[PDB]
């Protein structure tokens, strides 16, 4: 039996998935500590930026678990992505113990751009800038990734490095109330909020299991950016940034939330 996690029904990802759209033709790789092969995911490639960790597979849990919200498949199983069908690209630049450096992130990065992807989800950063990560970031979107990152969870007023870059669109976390969490990153240059509370996706060991954190809510909205792409095969990334923030849900605070909860079905109409 299947389960639809809180956070996918919240950005309203099943009206999207009724008018037929779900991900299908759209690239979205996901930067992070790799995939694990897991019965409720379809990994189509990818590569590994993490010297000593020569395969995509998942040593730590968290790149799982953000593939599964962006696309665990629809079947009779587990969970539910918000784009199901979405073409997804394990690409390993965090280790096992979830660090990494900004060189194999931007690898990642170039990778992403040299490969024909969409949508780079990066559910990670650090509080201090990086001119390697920020050339990689402007790289990757010249080459029309839309590249979607965390804002950190420091609870902060300022957000983390690469989302706080202009040309990545950040993503902070909500609450089951539609308020932000309390660990959620805000300020100057959040875009966009996403449920990152008690967030149920695919775990290594063909499991599942519940995390918070604004990693959680980076994949629900690189995950309604692949359903964007979808309905609009010819829309830029800044074109499919602008339309997700633009139908977006106010949450009444554009310091805390940016333009609010993002919107799958308003998105996608
Ligand atoms: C051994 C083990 C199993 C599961 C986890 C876990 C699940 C969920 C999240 C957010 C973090 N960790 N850790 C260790
Ligand atoms: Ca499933
Ligand atoms: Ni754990």
């Amino acid at each position: 039996a299947q389960s639809v996690p809180w956070g996918i029904s919240r950005v309203q990802a099943p009206a999207a998935h009724n008018r037929g759209l779900t991900g299908s033709g759209v690239k979205v790789a996901v930067l992070d500590t790799g995939i694990s092969t897991h019965p409720d995911l379809n990994i189509r490639g990818g590569a590994s930026f993490v010297p000593g960790e020569p395969s995509t597979q998942d040593g730590n849990g968290h790149g799982t678990h953000v593939a599964g919200t962006i696309a665990a498949l629809n079947n009779s199983i587990g969970v539910l992505g918000v784009a199901p069908s979405a073409e997804l690209y394990a690409v390993k630049v965090l280790g096992a113990s979830g660090s990494g450096s900004v060189s194999s992130i931007a690898q990642g990065l170039e990778w992403a751009g040299n490969n024909g992807m969409h949508v780079a989800n990066l559910s990670l950063g650090s509080p201090s800038p990086s001119a390697t990560l920020e050339q990689a970031v402007n790289s990757a979107t010249s080459r029309g990734v839309l590249v979607v990152a965390a804002s950190g969870n420091s609870g902060a007023g300022s957000i983390s490095y690469p989302a706080r870059y202009a040309n990545a669109m950040a993503v902070g976390a909500t609450d089951q109330n539609n308020n932000r969490a309390s660990f959620s990153q805000y300020g100057a240059g959040l875009d966009i909020v996403a449920p990152g509370v008690n967030v149920q996706s695919t775990y290594p060991g063909s499991t599942y299991a519940s995390c918070n954190g604004t990693s959680m809510a980076t994949p629900h909205v690189a995950g309604a950016a692949a359903l964007v792409k979808q309905k609009n095969p010819s829309w830029s990334n800044v074109q499919i940034r602008n339309h997700l923030k633009n139908t977006a849900t106010s949450l009444g605070s554009t310091n805390l939330y940016g333009s609010g909860l993002v919107n799958a079905e308003a998105a996608t109409r």
